[PDB]
């Protein structure tokens, strides 16, 4: 089994996939986020955030209200299963989470909530 994925967010405000699979045998899963291109984090920074699909809009609403100071996520939001730091070009971050926390899930960038995709156990 594959229990990690590499994902990119670029200067064009897009991730390089819209779908992540978590093998049903994994007990931990690691997301390795990178940022090809050239724009720094104060221009085009990205993160990677995981919630249920049903919770995504509420996470984004409360994150918007929390603002830039908090990477557009409400601190300690119970609906956020895992998230990375905000990265700019040439930077990287990885997050690992317990698969026991996984229903339909989605990932998104809190800076650019249009950047999104699905995560599913398979
Ligand atoms: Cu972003």
């Amino acid at each position: 089994a594959e229990c990690s994925v590499d994902i990119q967010g670029n200067d064009q405000m897009q991730f390089n996939t819209n779908a992540i699979t978590v093998d049903k045998s994994c007990k931990q899963f690691t997301v390795n986020l990178s940022h090809p291109g050239n724009l720094p984090k104060n221009v085009m920074g990205h993160n990677w955030v995981l919630s249920t699909a049903a919770d995504m809009q509420g996470v984004v609403t409360d994150g918007m209200a929390s603002g830039l100071d908090k990477d557009y996520l409400k601190p300690d939001d119970s609906r956020v299963i895992a998230h990375t730091k905000l990265i700019g070009s040439g930077e990287k971050d990885s997050v690992t989470f317990d698969v026991s926390k996984l229903e339909q899930y989605m990932f998104f960038c809190a800076a650019h909530a249009a950047m999104k995709g699905t995560l599913t156990l398979k």
